[PDB]
């Protein structure tokens, strides 16, 4: 059904810069966006800052 992009089901990038942030990662198992300590610079393009945007993007309802 979906084309299958390459940045919504990728593993949460957490290993590059050195900053203890808090981005919302979309879990492909439960579907809910679980916040994770994002390193910072470098990583995939799925680093959300809120939860309403994470669901409105990969879920789109």
């Amino acid at each position: 059904e979906f084309h299958g992009p390459s940045w919504c089901l990728t593993p949460a990038d957490r290993g590059l810069c050195r900053a203890n942030e808090n981005r919302f990662y979309y879990n492909s198992v439960i579907g809910k966006c679980r916040p994770f300590k994002y390193s910072g610079c470098g990583g995939n393009e799925n680093n959300f800052t809120s939860k309403q945007e994470c669901l409105r993007a990969c879920k789109k309802g």
